[PDB]
Parts: structure tokens; sequence; C-alpha cells
């Protein structure tokens, strides 16, 4: 069977390989709109838009035709050694012109992981160029997600990405997860919590030596880490501390980018003025692997000078700016703008968050959080202590399983069940997401007894 | 704003002097068909490099394009996380395992060769932690090897251009000698004696560092980006003996050699390598889609699988890992290579290419002609006795590549080596035209130098 071939031949990401050999895969055969279907014909609402990525859903014919048109023109070329092609140029123009702060240049990669890995290299290159060879350390947050390369998994603050992999590398430092529900002191306001987090960062900078800190990287809100919305004034106060010590501010917009948070960028929603932005996922509705780094004028000018001194910029992926991936991403961004999907997502997000808020006084619901069209419900075994049932992740695993039985694919991040549906979701579809959540919660409540 | 002006304004180019780019602007490629690409001025070029040694089936294979369409209209994205799967990833993994030149267990997909080698580093660290060998973590690679551009894979890479200014390599990424007889053999040393000395260098490096601390040796069977460096006779035999002696994994980076480049399906077959791990990309999809694949053997899989159970799940994966459109295109690509007998065809075309270039073997500027199958390089020198460059190293290569472009052919210079890596579908007349355009560039370069 196809399931037997999968067990025989494929090592799965983010999977227990031994349990996989026993249970085998859930094979997804086809998709349309917000739905995917398994090889048994069962339909599921993809309430996660795959990996928070399939902005236009699973059957956008404009994207598919844009791919075809580019395939029949030039199915591959590269950007190395002054070579270029129209789709990379037009996408770079569109990204610079839509940027929420003045940006200078785009550098393309295949993945968010490659993009953040590239940012690490470009910052080291820059500070070598500027004659600041000590100015190399990165600061990220506990539970931040920045990808899975040796370097980007060192930026990542999730233990699952580091345990067994000898990470983080030296020079990749982590400050606190800005989650008020878990880390605020008894009776501390969001603004007081923000103050204390800004103090933690400043103290980290001073303890390490300000001259040794190159950059601070953060997702405007933390996606994979559990839909962690930072406290009011966090980004204002963190940026003050960064500007104080000449530290680059990198906005990882891989999840927030292109209308997820109710504005085009999380940087807009949270008032971030980044030096560098990283984009992926919704950039192409994941129809093609592509990511993009936006760098501002000072970062470009330093890198450009050093590329002249060293002969050429000694960095690039075969797939960097791939003409089919860039053609698809260009068409994707045009549809998001033409169909007013940022404002549509914002409206659908209000319906999603209001629907979930009906469950705020349920005995297993610890917290409901989110912004725009991304949300999470954190389940607890006890609301007073905020303790898990059995161990962190038991409730989340059972909930996600019940949601799948009720025809909805959701992701558990510990005991948080996440929602990140396609931007094209309609009002009754939001209603059906909340209904399938409710059925899964009922099942989980009966199970915990 | 012209398209060239927008490119200068908005794009930071890989492997480009950004300041020179602001002055010269791009060469914009508009379209392609068969072995040809055309710039925005309508000038046609034979893509004698198949882009980046990658476009196996040329620039207008309609079967690949229809395979993409069919998959887009079925399922345009899904992932492989948390037991999820899809038919194209499964069928491609089956095809790759069943065609492997040694017994392999599992495939892990990535978007790029760089991600794939970066993943191999993580998987080897994970494996040796799983086996209770926490010290067994260092990698050995070669000077002028190319393994990609991430912080870790650029540490494996042995090309200075990939490390200078980037604070690389990381600690625990060690480099032994480039196996290029022409450049690094002692005066009057045989290929076999050179191979012995390189195997001694490796063993001495292993002993100096502590054998218990060395996890893996990674090499391209033949070194592509480093100048089409064919290892000396007996090199891979003797290196593998040293590796097996100290329980060091052998990783074959087949990103260029994979899928018929060297006259057999894999460079591991051509060079008699029995790797534990293979890395594949580029020709896997004819670069029509970004995809790479790691093949791991049974012992590597079993160790990783044990630890993934203990830790709850394997904490690694890319959004695009096994992308259904990329895997669908790669599957159709490998079917065409098998159905059209392109491995045997490439072997035949490579003999014509090498024979055509060898008409110039006693030219005063030709130092060496090297290659296997349908990959070749001509290394130009200013002086055949000393092997010294004309002017600075790289002058002849840059001049030749420029003249080739004027004569309607895209070649890559690696220092003073001019490389050939054409699409596998190149026909006999087209090989003739590649050698003719090389000859016109060489004539120009010879008139420019005046060796008299
Ligand atoms: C998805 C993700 C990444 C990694 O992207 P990949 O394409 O899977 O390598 C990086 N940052 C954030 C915020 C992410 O959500
Ligand atoms: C192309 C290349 C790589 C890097 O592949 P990318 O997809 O560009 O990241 C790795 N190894 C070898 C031998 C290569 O030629």
């Amino acid at each position: 069977s196809l399931a037997e071939k999968d067990i025989q031949y494929q090592l799965h990401p983010y999977t227990n390989a031994r349990l996989h050999q026993e249970l085998g895969p859930l094979i997804i055969e086809r998709g349309q709109g917000i739905y995917v279907y398994d090889d048994q014909g069962k339909g599921y609402i993809e309430a996660m838009a795959g990996l928070g990525s399939v902005a236009l859903g699973f059957s956008n014919q404009r994207l598919i035709k844009a791919a075809e048109q580019q395939f029949n023109t030039l199915p591959f070329y590269h950007l190395f050694n002054h070579k270029s092609h129209r789709p990379s140029i037009e996408l770079a123009e569109k990204l610079i012109e839509m940027a929420p702060v003045p940006m200078s240049k785009v550098f393309f990669t295949n993945s968010g992981s490659e993009a953040n890995d590239t940012v690490v290299k470009f910052v080291w290159y820059l500070n070598n160029a500027l004659g600041k060879p000590a100015k190399k350390k990165f600061i990220s947050r506990v539970n931040g997600y920045h990808g899975v390369t040796v370097a980007s998994a060192s930026l990542t603050g999730l233990p699952g990405n580091q345990r067994g992999f000898d990470l983080p590398l030296p020079g990749f430092l982590h400050v606190g997860c800005p989650h008020h529900y878990r880390f605020a002191l008894a009776g501390e306001s969001e603004e007081h919590f923000a103050d204390r987090l800004a103090v933690e960062l400043e103290q980290k900078i001073l303890a390490e030596g300000p001259e040794t800190i190159a950059a601070f990287i953060g997702e405007p809100l933390m996606g994979a880490g559990g839909v962690i919305v930072p406290p009011r004034t966090y980004w204002e106060k963190i940026q003050k501390v960064c500007r104080k010590y000449d530290i680059l501010v990198i906005a990882d917009e891989v999840i927030c980018g292109f209308g997820r948070t109710g504005q085009m960028f999380g940087s807009q929603t949270f008032g971030i003025q980044p030096d560098i932005m990283v984009l992926s996922k919704q950039l192409s509705s994941s129809y093609q692997p592509i990511a993009a780094i936006l760098i501002n004028a000072p970062v470009f000018e330093g890198i450009a000078d050093q590329s002249q001194a060293l002969g050429a910029l000694g960095h690039g992926f075969t797939g960097s700016g791939h003409p089919v991936a860039t053609a698809v991403a260009l068409e994707n961004l045009k549809i998001i703008e033409e169909e007013s999907l940022v404002e549509h997502a914002a409206q659908m997000g209000q319906l999603l968050r209001s629907g979930l808020q009906h469950f705020i006084d349920h005995p297993l619901v610890g917290e409901i959080r989110g912004c725009g069209l991304i949300a999470a419900v954190e389940l607890v075994g006890d609301r007073v202590s905020k303790a898990p049932y059995q161990a962190l992740g038991t409730l989340g695993r059972y909930m996600a399983g019940r949601a799948q039985e009720h025809g909805m694919i959701t992701r558990a991040m510990g005991d948080a069940v996440a929602f990140c549906p396609p931007l094209i979701v309609n009002e009754q579809e939001v209603g059906m997401i909340v209904e399938r959540f409710a059925r899964a919660l009922d099942d989980t409540t009966q199970w915990v007894g």
C-alpha cells in the first residue's frame, strides 16, 4: 500500500520515527479552498492553512496559471554573477515598495530557515566590514521560532529544536518569552512586565558587553511558540534598548507576513521599525518554496562595500529567486492586494476570536489569545495553578487528535491548540472551525473526567 | 524604470560584486528552450553549464511542466510533519531508495543542497548522541570542496570565497587536502603515491584530533564548483579504508554528480564509494523546482529513530520538506532520465566533448583537460612548465568566459579552469557547437595573450 511505502522509505520531520513505523501516515490526497482530503475521501478544514502558510487556500487557479506561464518561458535560471530574470526583479520591486519601513534590497532564499541563517552570515559580514569583529552575538527569545539550520535552530528558543542536536551554538543568547499569563509576577500589569523584559534585555547586553551584540531577532508575535502576543509597550521599549546600543532589530515575519495579524505586516501591528525583515510562507501561499530578506540602506551599503573588497558576495542558493517561485509569489501578493484579503482576514479574525471567547470560563481553558486571524486556546489541568494534566502537552495532543476526528486539522504547541486558517476563510467556515474546536473540547473534558 | 534599472535598485545578487553590479547592471535572461537561453536583447546562448550544473532535461521539457500542473490542480502544498504524508513524496522516496548504488534505508527531503548538508551535520550529531558517543562530532572535508552556504555547510565548504569575512569555518569542521594531482602532487609523484599521501594526511588528522571525536568525512565524488577536480586513481579506496578503520561515516555529496553526470547514475558508482549517507539535488528536478534529498543507510536511520522516540519527535524539518509539486516534478524527471536512457547518452556525449577539447591538448595556454562523463574543465596556464597563470590567477578564466559569452555560450570560470556541464539531452551536433565556441574563445584569448 502507499502507507507501507511511506513507512519503508520516508523519514518524517517532527515525527516519532518508531511510532510512525507502527501507525503509518495520514496521507493527504487533494485540496480545494480551505479543505484537504485524505486517501479515504474524508475532508478536513485546514484550520492551520498547512503550516500557517496557505493564504489563498488549496485551489487558487491564478497561482497555478502564473507557474505554468513561467514554466513555458524560463523554468529555471539563477541570479549568480550578475545574471537576472524578470520575475525576481518585479517581486523585489513589489516587496521593497510595500515594505512598512524604507528598505534598500531583497535577497531571496528557498526557506525561512535559510533566510535567517543568511541574516546571521550577513550581520557577521557587515560588522567585519565595519571593523567591529567582536560585534557578532545574536539575542533571541525563549520559545521563538526562526527555523532549523545549525545557526537558525540556535536562534530558535524551542527546546524540541535543540535537544540532541548540541544547540545552541556559542554566541546565540536567549532572553525571556514575553508571555504575561506564564511569566508576569503576581498582579503585574502588561506595561510593568514589558518594563521588566526591557530591563532583562539591557542587563543581558551589559553582562555580555554591548560591543559584542550584533542583533536582536523576534517574530512580532510568536507563532510556532504558541501564538504568544507580547505585552502592550514591549516592542517600543525593546527597540529603545536596541537603538541605545546600536543593535540591529530583525523582524522575523515568516508567519506574520501578508495579512495574518490584521495588517499587511506584524511590524505594522506591533509598531516595529526593523533594519532587516524575513518573509516566507504566505509570500507564495506555500505553492512554491521561497523566502525573502529585506535589508535597509546601512546594511546594504556595508555588505556592498565588503563584496567589492572580497571580489564578490560569497553566498547564494541555486534556488535563490527561482523564476517559477518568484512568479508565483508575485501573483500571490497581487491577489492579496486586489481581493482586499488583509481587511477580510481582520474581519474573519474578529469572528474567530469572539467565537473562541465563548469558552473563556470552560474548566480546561487557561487562556485564549491571538491577533487578527491567528489564535490559540491554551488548555490546563487546573485554572488556579495553571498546571498541565499529567505533563505539558498531554491535553494539546488529545485535543488535536479529536479535532482531526471531527474533520479539522489544528496544531498543538504544548497544551495550546492553534488556529491560522487561510485568509480566504468565510464567516460560516469560521463558525465550523469554532464548532469543531467545541466538539474536540467536549471530548477532551469527558476524557479528563 | 527599465527592468535593468529595477534590478540594480532592488536586488542584492548572490555571488556578485554588489558595487560592480550597480555599474554594469544585470545580464537579464528572458526565456529558454532545449539547451539554449536568450537574453532580453534576443541574443541566444548555449547553456553549456545547464544553469548551475542542474538543468538535466534542458529549458523546455513539457513532461516536467505538465507534472507540475497535474500536482498543482490536485494538492499544491502539504507538509510531512507529525505523520502527515502525500503520494509524490512517497513515490519519489521509493524511487530514490530503489535506485541507490548501496543499500539505503530512508529519504529526508529539503529545499536545497545547503539545507541538506546542514541537516546531515545535525543528523550525525543527533545519531552519535543517540549511540552514546557525545564526543564523536567533528566533520572532515577537503580544501576547494563545495557543500553549500549555511553557517554549517559553508564550514564544510573548502572554498575561501565562502568563508572569508563570514567568521567560518565553525570549530569542529576540519579540512584536509584538495585531491588535485596537477596542482598538489610532489615533483614526479604518481597518482597512487599522491592518494597514499592524502590517506596519510587524513589518518594523521584523525589521530591528532582524537579518533573518538571524528564523526564523518564528506566529499563530492568529483569536485564540481572547485574546478571539476577528478581525484587521483585509488583515492576513494584508500580514504574509505582510513574512514572504516576509525568508524567514521562516509558522506557522498552527489549534488552535482547525481543522475548521470559522470557516465553512471551516481559519482559513488563511477568512483567506487560505498557511502553511509548521500546528498542529492540540482539534476534531481532539473532545477525546475527547489528540492534536495538525503539518503541515510540502516544504521543511521535506526539510531535517529531510537532517539526520536525517547525525545517525543525528531525536532527538525522545513515547511517545504517533500513539497508535493517539487517531489512530483523530481519523480517525472527521474522517470524521463530512465525512459530516454540519458545516463548512457550522457556517457557518449561526454566522450565527444572530451575528444573535442583534446584537439587543444598541446596548445601553449592549455595546462590540463580533465573530467568524467559529461562534466569537463580546461585549465588554462600562462606557462605549461611552471603551471603559472598569465598575469594574476583567474585572468585567463575570466577572459575566456567573457569571449565564450560573446560567441553565444555560457561557461563558468573557476580560477583559470573553464567548465562544461551541459544538459544531459545535448546532442552530437550541439556538443560540436560547444567545442567550436570554446575554440573561438580560446583563439581570442590566445591573440590577447600573444604567447608567440
Ligand atoms: C516557518 C518559520 C520559519 C522557518 O521556515 P522554513 O521554510 O520551514 O525553513 C522561520 N521563522 C518563523 C517565524 C516560522 O514560522
Ligand atoms: C549546488 C551544491 C550544493 C549547494 O546546493 P544549494 O541548493 O545551492 O544550496 C551542495 N553541494 C554541492 C556539491 C553543490 O554543487
